[PDB]
């Protein structure tokens, strides 16, 4: 069985990594390589603050839901383990603020204390007059694409920096199963106009000082373009930039200006806060994930796509992942 | 008007500048020097995490409840301003945990949305089988002491370095009031046998991802003598330490021992953590604050005592110094 992965962003290591301690017992040759254009820290993943956030509204598969839920369980119960530093896994606590009151989101009981905001605390932030606060995880997309990375290689998984050009060549090769996870770029694969890039821009600053985050919300202006501020472990990142069909992977000043001016009314100890680096990266935004088997191709190839996580492919990696390994044996029986 | 504060720890400093900013405008010489043995970083308001705290039990005056919510307003009315990075001043959430079920503390309205820890939460801690959650205030003693240095050298206020022998050595120089504010070495200026060294330790360690203060309890080993763990904005603290009656201005390994492992079972993330330094100080444990005037003879001399506040010096030092000054408006009252 040689199986190739593309991609290295937490999409397709995650499910390598899955695929691989659910089969390689019962697999005797399962070969598996990982093609990947860009790899850690180029990816949109080592972008993300790492958040566990879903959106706002339910997702269109409900399915979603429960694989957000599986990827808090997971991260959750390693939290306290001795190596959730090299995870750049920890618990973090804070705000959801609103200008006008709003339905509980579907994950309330998934995080931990989920509550809405007292007056008090709606005192702080003048501009806003509803929220929640709640207690979540980060997950540094850097740290634990590196963890993924040493994990896999301990486990035999070959890495190889190609572009790859179609299915087809992949096939040829002589592999068995593609697994498709290739974030924002899978058009270039296979043609899906229902995926589109969702460029955002973030700042990342020295203010250690700040150990809540706070997401603001504007309802006429789409999610993630208000402010944001989620602290990490070394630095803290500014945020709320999003704009459907930008390509233009180059930080932009009047985001710059965005964001800055957004965060610092949103939180003043910002002002005198250093900037420590900005960065671009792409959401792969569609109205919902793809996540499902396809057969192409010459003699038949199995292709597992997992692709289009939006702005909560770290949140939601982990029930993917396990959700493609399931789809892996099924091609599996049918192989007999 | 000649007045001398004793001390240049947080309720000395804190004292003296709210006495000026009260009294410089109506009071035409309003001449205030500090004299201290130590200042910054040698008090033992520097050893402090800072977290704003009061004990659970309620106090024997409940005047003190009043002296630590007005502290708490004050410094929560600064959080938000540029001012605050000076300060050392910053919101933070954490747990409080018990092994069994207790009554709510007084003080469960002043901080910002006080609550009980779910079951999943509880999870997180295997020893531990009931707690808090709620938001607090952490004001770190080394940059709040220096801010307050700074705001008194611009007001005139001179600072001298020296061991005051008695009342009345200071009173033959001059001083028409001697605001005492000398902590747990007050006992030496005036015997008092209900104070008493609360001996402390605590390290500071490299853990920047710990996000929430963590405080446990065991009723039977008496307050703070359970780990707790306490981020602030550059280092985290660890601590579990309070011994009555102990002098001893010095690291002792058994209880850097009983911190580190007592730290780790509870945060076992801890165990890779950089230990950065280590320090010793002395809280001036009596079973309520002395705050109030006495006249004491020379030649005679009017003082106005403010010590003794064990471990919530910086919980309650704003409420106390406004009261000290209220009480110096009285001594100007008398004198017409
Ligand atoms: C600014 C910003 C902030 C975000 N914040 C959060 C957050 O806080 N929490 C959260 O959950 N999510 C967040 N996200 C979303 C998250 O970053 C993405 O959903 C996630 O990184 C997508 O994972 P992925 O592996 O599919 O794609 P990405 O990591 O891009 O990985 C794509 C991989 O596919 C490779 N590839 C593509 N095409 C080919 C090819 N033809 N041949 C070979 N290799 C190819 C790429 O080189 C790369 O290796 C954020 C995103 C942005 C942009
Ligand atoms: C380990 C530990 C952790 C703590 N953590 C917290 C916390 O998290 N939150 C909280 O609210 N509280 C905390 N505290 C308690 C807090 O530090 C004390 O209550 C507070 O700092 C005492 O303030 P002070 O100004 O009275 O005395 P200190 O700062 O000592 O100031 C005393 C001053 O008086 C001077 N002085 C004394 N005698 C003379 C003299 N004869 N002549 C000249 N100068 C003299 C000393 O040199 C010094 O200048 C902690 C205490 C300890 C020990």
């Amino acid at each position: 069985m040689r199986v190739v992965v593309i991609g290295a962003g937490v999409i397709g290591l995650s499910t390598a990594l899955c695929i691989h301690e659910r089969y390689h017992s019962v697999l005797q040759p399962l070969d598996i390589k990982v093609y990947a254009d860009r790899f850690t820290p180029l990816t949109t993943t080592d972008v993300a603050a790492g958040l566990w956030q879903p959106y706002l509204s339910d997702p269109n598969n409900p399915q979603e839901a429960d694989w957000s839920q599986q990827t808090f369980d997971y991260l959750l119960s390693h939290v306290h383990s001795p190596n959730a530093e090299n995870l750049g896994l920890f618990l973090i606590s804070g705000y959801n603020l609103f200008h006008e009151a709003i339905p509980d989101p579907s994950w309330k009981d998934t995080v931990l204390g989920f509550r809405k905001l007292t007056p008090r605390e709606l005192d702080m932030f003048p501009d806003y007059g509803y929220g929640w606060f709640h207690t979540s995880l980060i997950l540094e997309g850097k740290n634990y694409l590196q963890w993924l990375t040493e994990r896999l290689t301990e486990r035999g998984v070959k890495f190889f920096q190609r572009k790859v050009e179609s299915f087809e060549e992949v096939a040829r090769e002589g592999a068995d199963v593609i697994v498709n996870c290739t974030g924002v770029w899978a058009g270039a694969l296979q043609r899906d106009p229902l995926l589109q890039p969702g460029r955002g821009q973030i700042m990342k600053v020295d203010a250690p000082w700040m150990k809540h985050f706070i997401l603001t919300h504007d309802l006429e202006r789409g999610i993630y373009n208000s402010p944001y501020i989620i602290p990490g472990t070394q630095t803290v990142t500014l945020g709320g930039i999003f704009q459907l069909g930008n390509w233009s992977e180059l930080n932009n000043i009047q985001d710059h200006n965005t964001i800055w001016e957004g965060c610092c009314r949103l939180e003043p100890t910002l002002k005198n806060a250093r900037i420590i680096g900005e960065r671009t990266g792409f959401r792969p935004v569609r109205p919902q994930i793809r996540l499902e088997r396809e057969q192409l191709t010459g003699p038949n190839t199995e292709v597992i796509h997992n692709y289009g996580h939006g702005g909560y492919g770290l949140t939601i990696h982990w029930g993917c992942a396990l959700e493609a390994a399931k789809l892996f044996g099924r091609i599996l029986e049918e192989k007999k």
